[PDB]
């Protein structure tokens, strides 16, 4: 079953917390040769965070994000009807994107990776939450791009206000 | 400045700026020319659809395209947000949108719930009776950007978008 990630995993590669960054980088080192799913919404959240940064920071960061999405088999899709119906029957607290994301993970019983504390606490998600696998983690040129992009820093405040 | 009737666009309007059809392209450019200094709303999902389309293009085409998109999103006040709980509930209850994707259902629910002016090239949306009271005529068709962004746009025009690019995504 294909692994699901959200924007906190993707942007976590640039987190100011070294442990969060190590976890995100460990996931991508282990899954770069494999398949991963991100929703359209999770992709937009990433951009909405980045487009508020300086022109210089966007310029050094996006080449890394772009080559990663191109060279890695990241499956970018929307939610299906069954998932929408499940989200509306949920009782809650959580934004709409998060409810759809939870619905998608549960409906398809997919392994799920996330740094989002508001999702890691959810009993409904704990049978699908996976432990993050455990430096130089990409093919070399992507690694060069990542290094240049590390000027860009991501923190918990980025996700609160997007 | 915040507007009560903020204009809502979708990916077909944004990507329409690079449509292979010159007519569609002139209309989309006409839109961004008219709204460059105003508020416009795009959902996280519509933003993701634009990227999903582009990341299937060649490395070279992405590289000449994205500088235009990123500078536009930076310098224009495009309001990037998710949907609210009332919009989700409406998208589930609407029993006659089973033919549309989840994202389309949410987007139409957003427009209808908040009664917003909606711009789209998506024929599957323009026939929805509930949507017709909110569909807007595109401003007069189009150089519409400041000089630097204009140059980025012309470099980006090596990248062409097709009607079919919105089918696969």
């Amino acid at each position: 079953s294909i692994a699901v990630i959200d924007a906190t995993v993707f942007m976590g590669m640039h987190h100011s917390d070294p442990e969060v960054r190590a976890q995100s980088l460990g996931f991508f080192g282990a899954f770069y040769s494999r398949q991963v799913m991100m929703s359209f919404g999770q992709i937009g959240i990433c951009d909405a965070i980045i487009w508020k940064k300086s022109r210089h920071l966007q310029d050094v960061y996006y080449p890394f994000m772009d080559v990663l999405h191109t060279d890695m088999d990241i499956q970018r899709q929307g939610y299906c009807n069954k998932v929408l119906k499940r989200a509306c029957l949920e009782p809650d607290r959580l934004s709409v994107e998060k409810r759809l994301l939870v619905a998608h993970v549960v409906e398809h019983q997919l392994p799920f990776y996330t740094h989002d504390d508001s999702l890691r606490e959810l009993g409904l998600l704990k049978p699908f939450l996976k432990t993050f696998p455990a430096s130089s983690v990409f093919p070399e040129n992507l690694q060069r791009l990542y290094e240049q992009s590390m000027e860009m820093t991501i923190g918990k405040e980025d996700f609160q206000h997007v």
